[PDB]
């Protein structure tokens, strides 16, 4: 399924089953940002590592927003 | 309108005042550098592109300010 | 009472009358984690600093998570 990651906005494609960490890796391999500065939020929340994405039930064309850790909170 | 942050300072803010607003107007008067900022109100973290109303901060709301790097 | 922090999990010992502050001091004497790098979560929150244990409903036996600050959320 795809879903969709706005800091500018970015397509990721992921399974509900990913993790949030594996999730981070796709968006650093196609925007470059470090795993480490990253902070996801969906609907409202914060997202955390161990976590998957059907456990926010994130689903197909849900929309993420990604705020940078430095400075950005 | 005027606000409270408590780390306590007294802004003067309007509710269309984004929350990027408002830690520049807490840096004007206390030197804090807004990426420096944790903003909570109600229990949650305000978060940059909102704005007072979309938290339905109002006249005499208080504000805690936690500082990034004191973690916790 | 006991309380568990999971990450490997310690045990601390704890009273509800503690504050966030001074369980992070715990797991700072047996863990050699500074503080400031600690991140709390309790039963879906981020712990905050001037509040105790009580003000979170957190009891014998209950599981607490740490996140560093590297990450990355």
């Amino acid at each position: 399924m795809q879903i969709f990651v706005k800091t500018k906005t970015i397509t990721l494609e992921v399974e509900p089953s990913d993790t949030i960490e594996n999730v981070k890796a796709k968006i650093q391999d196609k925007e470059g940002i470090p795993p480490d500065q990253q902070r996801l939020i969906f609907a409202g929340k914060q997202l955390e590592d161990g976590r998957t994405l059907s456990d926010y039930n994130i689903q197909k064309e849900s929309t993420l927003h990604l705020v940078l850790r430095l400075r950005g909170g």
